[PDB]
């Protein structure tokens, strides 16, 4: 259930785009700011985002994002209202959230409601473990009847003491799965994300203890990660650069899955190249293969290894540079890849860009 088609209106350098775009992995290039702004930038705003009003084009009173997959819409106006819409229905911004939040997936933007969340981080490890953590619940669960009933009444308090001594039994039995089977997770990873221009990436899933038992169990799950050799382990969320975020987010979302049907990574290629670079456009393919990627590029590699190929252009329109896209044919497209290493067709630059498309 892809996202099919996106309408943009009045935002930034857009006074009016309609896109069909569709697919596995599509790749945006030519004029890359102003990608972002469709794919990150107005994505974002379906996804019941920030009501950033610098979104709103310079000279015009309010904006509109459609987008169709079932629709969701997002208007802002100058005014400092707006209103969102699901399937045509005025509904409120939280419920676009919601709604949004199972279709599209920003990396880096909006890996907070996604991978980052508390709840998320611990999933990651109690899906590799559901015997232990099924086993937590239905402890958890049968004492809180036991509280239940205790509560509703000197008085015998026999059962609920036995409970919550199978609760902490169990729940004792879930840390040790996660330890357990914590190493081979982070293991896994790593693989990845050492290739993706970490080479000394460390992480760590960290256990840590409650002062009472949580409905998931006796222990925080937190996921902790250093890009570099010189430095501490931390959350994800302290990572010095977005791009470095996105590559460890593709990472995870290749290794594990991704859990909606669209996904956006801003800035994956930014501060690599090379061998670097190969390996997330490698990725970015695999990712592909199940999902739909929308990802902004400057780096040919990358480009190369999309399912379809978009140029953003620029166009005047009443005496203003606005911006414009349009599908890359195959010639087209690489010339494109041509252009993007040697910045203009050179005989071995068709002869780069053949390999790099194949």
């Amino acid at each position: 259930p892809r996202l099919s088609r996106l309408e943009i209106r009045n935002l930034a350098t857009i006074t009016q785009l309609e896109l069909e775009l569709g697919g596995g992995f599509c790749a945006f290039t030519g004029e890359t700011g102003a990608g972002k702004s469709i794919i990150v930038d107005a994505l974002g705003l379906l996804l019941g985002g920030r009501a950033n009003h610098d979104l709103i084009r310079s000279g015009e009173k309010e904006l509109l994002v459609t987008g169709f997959w079932d629709s969701a819409s997002r208007r802002l106006s100058s005014a400092g209202r707006g209103a969102a819409r699901l399937s045509g229905e005025v509904v409120s911004v939280r419920e676009l959230q919601e709604w949004a939040q199972g279709r599209l997936t920003i990396h880096w933007q909006h890996s907070a409601v996604s991978l980052l969340s508390p709840a998320n981080q611990r999933g990651l490890l109690d899906r590799r473990v559901t015997k232990e953590a099924q086993a937590y619940a239905a402890a958890h669960a049968a004492w809180r009847e036991a509280v239940s009933r205790l509560e509703r009444l000197l008085v015998p308090r026999g059962s609920v003491d036995a409970l919550h001594a199978e609760l902490l039994k169990v729940g004792q039995a879930l840390d040790a799965a996660r330890e357990r089977e914590a190493e081979p997770l982070v293991d896994s990873l790593l693989a990845v994300i050492r290739e993706l221009g970490m080479p000394h990436a460390r992480m760590e899933f960290a256990l840590s203890a409650l002062a009472e038992p949580a409905a998931y169990g006796l222990s925080d799950v937190l996921l902790r990660f250093s890009a570099n050799p010189g430095e501490e382990l931390g959350p994800l969320s302290d990572v010095a650069s977005g791009g470095e975020l996105s590559r460890v987010m593709l990472a995870v979302s290749t290794v594990l899955g991704a859990d909606t049907p669209s996904v956006v990574f801003d800035e994956v290629d930014a501060g690599i190249g090379g061998a670097a670079a190969i390996a997330v456009a490698e990725q970015l393919s695999r990712l592909a293969d199940t999902r739909q990627v929308l990802v902004v590029t400057h780096l040919a590699q990358i480009a190369a290894r999309a399912h379809h190929h978009y140029k953003v252009e620029k166009q005047v329109e009443d005496g203003r540079t606005v911006s414009h896209v349009r599908l890359l044919t195959g010639d087209e497209r690489l010339e494109e890849i041509a252009r993007m290493l040697s910045g203009n067709t050179s005989e071995a630059a068709l002869e780069h860009a053949r390999e790099l498309l194949a």
